[PDB]
């Protein structure tokens, strides 16, 4: 039984900083085929680490967070070099869906 | 934010020729994508108390996964419709039962 606790959280920046985390895929997925999201794995992208104090951890985005939707868009099935694209033409402002999954 | 209790669910099915499988598959554009709070396109609308599907474990809510093995969350009402039928008296499906709790 999975509790996924979802949220959608705003990030402000500077123009000399980052939102200070990393993405990565969720599992080992072949180029050849689409993403198939399930319980454990509702996304593609997840955050892999965040800054201490920095631009995400202060909106509360901890490692482990799937992305679910950037800026409105969903972005479940969407790849790291997409997901970054749309990151960076909203500049300094970034708006996330996330979810953390628990209980197994 | 909110908290979603997510239940995956795998049954098989099997019914007489005088009776249904006893539910009613609802459709949630064509072309969505799968989320925790919707995870698939089709739906069980209803369910008939002390119906094959019912005695199965199958409730009003359950998202359609899967269909005889093969994935249908983006499949469309027809199409799904004849996967099922095709089967005969035999219905193997994997459904997720999803519950939103609020923030509060
Ligand atoms: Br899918
Ligand atoms: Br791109
Ligand atoms: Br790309
Ligand atoms: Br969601
Ligand atoms: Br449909």
């Amino acid at each position: 039984d999975y509790i996924i606790k979802e949220k959608t959280v705003l990030l402000q920046k500077k123009d000399s900083e980052g939102f200070g985390f990393v993405l990565r895929g969720a599992k080992a997925q072949t180029p050849i085929e689409e993403f198939t999201p399930t319980p454990a794995f509702p996304a593609l992208q997840y955050l892999e680490s965040v800054d201490e104090g920095g631009v995400a951890w202060r909106a509360g985005l901890r490692m482990g967070d799937f992305l679910i939707e950037v800026n409105g868009q969903n972005v479940v099935k969407v790849g790291h070099r997409q997901v970054v694209n749309m990151i960076r033409q909203g500049g300094n402002t970034l708006m996330v869906k996330v979810v953390m999954v628990t209980r197994h």
